[PDB]
């Protein structure tokens, strides 16, 4: 009504286009929702009150900054950052005049969409009849990709880290990350050297290429790396954290590092669908900001092409943007016009220069369309008409681009289609060079066990051992110790020089000597720093402050001052196991020299990261020649706490085993476990290493181990009971023998001792992958008079080591396990019942029959 | 002037930011959370007339007392408004009754909590001690559903608090919950192979204190796998609603099922599939109409600090992404607590959308009682010591209000400590069962089902694809597919893709509901299926199976086809489809993975739910997966549903698990596992290239006048002209392969060699098996053959078991295999080709 009324009328105007522009900004080259774009005009000339400091400026001036920010090829979503200096940030960049770029710039961005758009167009023409996943429609990803990495290396960084789905994943290998078109041309043509057909290889669109960007205008260089993935969408997204927090943690940058630069970039693209479908991008977004897991920020790229193979968005998401999951965590979100190269430039720089300000996440939403089917075989038309209708009509990016650069006068008709003739001929004699070739016959895939050959001494000096020990009593000055967590830190100290070592220490004795050699040791995993059983206390918490101790850490220095190079990195991991243990498995993969172990609460959980066990951990190697080294630490055993307290499901592990592409074990003595650890961390090979480890065992006083186990002894395979070994038993009297793995060693061990059977020996197979088979024969060799053999376990028939050493025991071995039977509890649905009463019944019935 | 304007960005910095001055956390843990206009602009008059002080002290009630807001984040203005309008109003305070029963549900609640502390000090139960006002809240939920007329509210939880909301909201047994820490079951009890107590769910009728409604309150069961119920829960809500005619597929628009799903806050920060379900709350094919969601945030995970739980300000940011409102509520203040539950209820009635209730709280003992928090949590575990309860705090404002006395008060906790005692005693009184092993499940559900329909049947679900709106523009490479099936149900050559959609069609002709879903489905992954047709002018759709709900008479036949594209989620569908089946029995519910090679994302809910779920909880499921498999040279992602695992997985017949290589023989076995009456799940390898294999087709016989055959053999003995006493080397087989080996065999006229196949992988057919092999006297060597890796595919649990259930006739029997891999496949075709190769050839030489 008023000046006052008006002036606060003009103010909600301005947060409205702050807040909800982005729902009115022209954002959809294809403009396919129709209802998109569903005071008096005296005040336009009237001038308001504005807090920019305070200024006075016309009402139709502020419409004009606010429709430029908010309304045209861009929508920003900011105000829900919760940071008020992030949002200042953001809203001074976007609401003020944008530096219009060079025309050697925007020739640049020309060739882009030419390379990107002639490369699709000349692999329809050659290989028709083979699938490329085609980024026809969405060609500003190059000049947009290309973007991040010239302003990253503007900020000098080291290194950009993509991570991609399959689309446009060869158009990016060959035009962004410099990976031969030779190299992609042989790969059509099927025509493969030895080096390229090693191991069982996967899909020309799975594959990771390195290389030196150098910058068009400007004097730096910068790494560009590229992973490899399997077909499994946004499973990928942790893996790369990983592999850069690895990186990062190894040039001395980062959380880990003395500088705050997080000079390696992780670059990760996704798909409209695959990105609000898949509940490990949320889990990978909840690692960004946490100190075990933050990589400085991530740049996210969304390939928006508005549609799912056959599904349309509104079948794919229940939220407006496929983006709106990266809200969880206060990102701003930048949706961009494809057919606007140039915004989409400008948008990629501005994301990285927010990456720097912050060391957060950007989400950068290229809305374009998907020019061919899901496939290049696929027809589209049958499930979407309408859209193919209007993609019909649609000029390219490259076409509009190139008839704007014409009509700004910065190049000629001829100079644009000349430049289009020079990179179709310079396809055309690579293609020709390639298919000149001499053709290499195809033979079957072959498995990569003999790719890392075993060389190994793991025992250490007594006075390591005492090193590690009195390191658990050299607590800082003042520190007040919680009165039940100093008793395991004494009886460490006396552990370490009397013996009767437990498992939880021999686990410390094998990191810390490891450390103290200077080798880099993470662990981590849910409630790991304390452990899950109350039992390693790796970190330990001041009963008055609340300050932070770490024995371990204290193995980094030498005793004359000196660093040793090593450092023990422990963290509490989120409540995750998908992005959790792809993380570990990436950081492995980024640091090979690096210790890496990943625990789970119980091994019942991991089943929750079944896709990084898959396709990662048990088959990387095989599929594309990359190693890791991850331990996975999996708590196992029938004690009565129902059927997800139980498994670690050894015989999955056991059934993915294949080619030596992973250990598996399932030690019984503290010893055992650190020489196994320790075997693990020094022998060159990086393969991972799957450990069965156990709960109440931990506390078991029986298993103990002594020094000399640690300080002259190795990793043992297969394990004799120590009356055979070290004491006055008699092999001969043997005509039973029971083959056992784990705790249930222990159980029969007391009920032979019980009854004085020496009719009755117990040999335990340590490591279950690959079978002990030159020692398993040796040890059986040592019985004689043995008439009978049974496979002993606690699990259930259709779990555990029975399923495959059942079948592969008798054949690898036939002269030793011909006849072999199995003792366990019955084949089961669930890992074990419910009560805690029942599961002691089916126990005894076990040792009852093995010793019946 | 200004003045006016820095009034409407206040009233907004309020709407925006206020939740993060609120005094929502009873710990006060965080020291720094409480960090234009002059005082005489207090007393003048606005724009919004209203005057400032009444303006900030409307926006302090409101935003920043003990509720936290959360909504200038949705979309939807008339949302924003409705919270605007409800929040930004002076709230009717309750009366001394509706006090008095709060009251009661905070006693009951801590007294539960106490009692079996004092009874049971050495079993876990993890105790809601610190979060009581979770009982009121719930209540306070429950009874605005039933205020609303609402049928049933479905509950999900985790352990925390689950026994007390067992005992006090679902109205399990005091005596049940006591027999389970006595560890005293009867043989009900003890059925199975069980879980623990923390884990079960039970069923009752809520009866309003003060309106005349009830409505039925259920709690399902769960691993201890947290947050993988939630997609089940959405899916037993959505069959419920489906059957009450409620709902996306209902004639009302009530969703008049209510899932309130309660979560813990590290979990509901940590798990993907939150996301991924929360993705699902707006979907045409898997809405429920809101989920009521209360994270019960007691601010630790186990040891972990929320600083590593969670990269966000607050536990429930992720419901951001659907543009779910979120209360942040003070969990000492159950007023506030009942009011948000209730204002959350009128949300989801008026939008049909997700709410999220944050109640802020604190665990009084250890992750479980046996734990001592103080070793990493000093700071909290100081002042958590320090903290009288709510109970406590809330008992002594209403003695302070003069609402009630000491005496009543103390008289009150004596007569619920007596009422346990009682309880507890007689419990303790009754004869004590001997336990035994668990036994297997296998018997308590018992299967001769005629499965074959009439040749008129067929020819109606062919004509069903001619019988075409009024001037509806079929594509033209869809319109041979919609012919060639009218073709098929008249003359025969029934491909896969048709003989599908005739199963579907005559359960739907039969009265059956039948539910399709998965990743591009309607369609198909490999274009075969056409359930839904798209018209090519308009984007009309066509659904040609909707046509079998209604009789020639036109009456419905009470079927119904529910066929839906999926979100891109494997773990989430694969979950929600899981609940589906268990919520409505009755109904057909098939989900279809992409490419087999894509379940392992549902491992959990295939682990968890479907292969052990009946041995656990006594909870039947009847779904059915459908996973593309097959060496094809598509590479390790494109070729295995991991056959292995599942018959890895499979023990006491809980599942069927089969391999069909016919379109008829796929035909009866879907309608055997709809007509059965047996709820257990099917496990289903299914073609790609073989769905248009012109060998794999069906006459109209086998459809008409047959039934599922478990073993088949070669047609040239059973219909032709092949002499069974020349075979002497005999190939035992399951799915494609088998027409690769039988061309082979035409190829080279083998007379020599048989090929057997095992379409039913799980049970064996032992019978059948020993009955068709006796049929091949001469054999002397016999062969398990398949294109999968050594330690892949069948192999491994058959050159196992099959020696063992049948020694006469497997002891001898041999593989023939791809060599042991870490990978599916290989990535090469063309290398694929060669392993195909040798296979066939190591079978012929
Ligand atoms: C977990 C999981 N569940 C299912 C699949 C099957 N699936 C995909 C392919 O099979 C892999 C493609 C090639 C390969 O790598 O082998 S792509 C796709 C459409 C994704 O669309 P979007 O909108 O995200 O991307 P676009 O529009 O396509 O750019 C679906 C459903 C999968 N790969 N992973
Ligand atoms: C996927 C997965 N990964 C790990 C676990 C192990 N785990 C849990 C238990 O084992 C389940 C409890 C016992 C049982 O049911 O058997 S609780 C927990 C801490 C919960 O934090 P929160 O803040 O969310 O809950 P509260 O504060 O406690 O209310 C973790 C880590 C799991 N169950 N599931
Ligand atoms: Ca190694
Ligand atoms: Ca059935
Ligand atoms: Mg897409
Ligand atoms: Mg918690």
């Amino acid at each position: 009504d008023s000046i006052e009324d008006k002036n606060a009328r003009v103010i909600e105007l301005i947060a409205a286009y702050r807040n909800r522009g982005h729902l009115m900004a022209d954002i959809d080259p294809l403009r396919l929702d129709n209802t998109r774009f569903r005071l008096t005009l005296w005040d336009l000339d009237r001038e308001f009150k504005v807090d920019g400091g305070v200024q006075r400026k016309k009402l139709r001036d502020i419409l004009s900054v606010l429709r430029d920010a908010y309304c045209r090829h861009v929508g920003v979503e900011y105000t829900h950052i919760l940071e008020p200096e992030q949002q200042r940030w953001i809203q001074e960049r976007v609401e003020t005049k944008h530096d219009k770029p060079t025309v050697a710039e925007q020739k640049y961005i020309l060739s882009k969409l030419n390379a990107a758009e002639a490369f699709e167009t000349f692999l329809q023409t050659k290989y028709v009849g083979q699938k490329r996943f085609s980024l026809e429609g969405a060609e500003t990803v190059i000049p947009m990709m290309d973007a991040v990495i010239d302003q990253c290396a503007e900020h000098g960084l080291d290194e950009v880290v993509i991570a991609m789905p399959h689309r446009g994943r060869l158009n990016v290998l060959a035009n962004i990350v410099g990976k031969p078109y030779s190299q992609i041309f042989s790969e059509f043509e099927g025509n493969l050297n030895p080096s390229q057909a090693h191991g069982s290889g996967d899909v020309k669109y799975h594959l990771g290429a390195t290389g030196t960007y150098i910058q068009m205008f400007g004097d730096n260089d910068i790494e560009v790396s590229l992973t490899a993935n399997p077909s499994h969408l946004e499973a990928v997204d942790p893996v790369l954290e990983g592999l850069v927090r690895a990186k990062q943690d190894l040039l001395d940058t980062g959380e880990e590092g003395s500088d705050n630069r997080f000079s390696v970039v992780p670059l990760m693209l996704h798909g409209d669908a695959a990105f609000a479908g898949q509940g490990v991008v949320a889990e990978t977004l909840n690692l960004a900001l946490l100190r075990g897991y933050r990589t400085g920020g991530t740049i996210h790229i969304v390939v928006n092409n508005q549609i799912g193979f056959t599904t349309a968005p509104t079948d794919s998401r229940s939220s407006e943007y496929c983006t709106d999951v990266a809200k969880m965590i206060g990102a701003p979100i930048f949706h961009v016009n494809g057919d606007d190269p140039e915004a989409c430039a400008w948008v990629a720089r501005l994301a990285v220069d927010f990456r720097q300000a912050f060391k957060k996440d950007v989400v950068i939403d290229m809305l374009c369309y998907r020019r061919r089917g899901h496939n290049e075989g696929d027809d589209p038309s049958m499930t979407q008409p309408y859209m193919y209708d209007v993609i019909d009509t649609k000029r390219g990016s490259r076409k509009a681009y190139t008839e704007a650069l014409i009509g700004r006068g910065d190049i000629s008709m001829k100079e644009a289609e000349d430049a289009l003739r020079d990179y179709q001929g310079q396809l055309e004699r690579v293609f020709n060079e390639v298919r000149e070739l001499e053709k290499h016959e195809i033979e079957p895939s072959e498995s990569v066990e003999a790719d890392q050959q075993i060389p190994l001494a793991t025992a250490v000096d007594k006075a390591m051992l005492q090193r590690i020990g009195d390191a658990h009593l050299a607590l800082p000055e003042g520190f007040t110790v919680h009165p039940r967590v100093r008793p395991v830190l004494e009886k460490r100290r006396e552990m370490a020089y009397e013996g009767r070592i437990d498992w939880a220490f021999a686990e410390l004795l094998a990191l810390g000597s490891l450390i103290a050699e200077g080798k880099l040791v993470r662990l981590s995993g849910q409630d790991t720093q304390r452990g899950t059983f109350t039992q390693r206390h790796a970190v330990i918490v001041d009963r008055k402050t609340g300050e932070e101790f770490t024995p371990l850490q204290l193995l980094a220095t030498n005793p004359d001052g000196t660093p040793t190079g090593g450092k023990f990195l422990v963290y509490n991991s989120a409540l995750s196991e998908f992005a959790a243990v792809g993380f570990e498995y990436g950081y492995s993969v980024g640091n090979p020299d690096a210790m890496v172990l990943w625990e789970a609460q119980f091994g019942d959980f991991v089943n929750g990261a079944q896709s990084i066990i898959d396709e990662f951990i048990s088959s990387g190697e095989a599929k594309w020649g990359q190693l890791s080294d991850v331990v996975l630490l999996l708590p196992h055993g029938h004690e009565g706490q129902g059927p997800d307290h139980t498994s670690g499901r050894i015989e999955r592990f056991l059934q993915l085993w294949a080619e030596g592409s992973m250990t598996i074990a399932m030690p019984s003595t503290p010893a055992n476990y650190f020489h196994l650890l320790r075997r693990h961390g020094k022998d060159g090979i990086q393969r991972p290493l799957i450990v069965f480890t156990p709960k109440s065992m931990l506390r078991n006083k029986a298993a103990v181990s002594d020094i000399r186990d640690f300080t002259e002894s190795k990793f043992r395979s297969v394990l004799e009971e120590p009356m055979y070994t070290d004491g006055e038993g008699d092999r001969n009297k043997v005509t039973r023998l029971l083959l056992t793995s784990g705790k249930i060693y222990y159980e029969l061990a007391a009920r032979k001792a019980k009854e004085n059977r020496e009719d009755v020996a117990i040999v335990r197979i340590e490591q279950l992958a690959p079978l002990p088979r030159r020692r398993l024969a040796e040890t059986l060799d040592r019985y004689p008079n043995v008439k009978e053999k049974f496979w002993v376990q606690e699990e259930p028939a259709n779990q555990g080591a029975w399923p495959s050493f059942g079948l592969t025991l008798p054949e690898i071995l036939p002269d030793h396990f011909t006849g072999l039977k199995r003792i366990s509890r019955r084949a089961m649905s669930a890992p074990s019942s419910g009560s805690s009463k029942v599961h002691a019944v089916e126990q005894q019935e076990i040792l009852d029959t093995a010793f019946g």
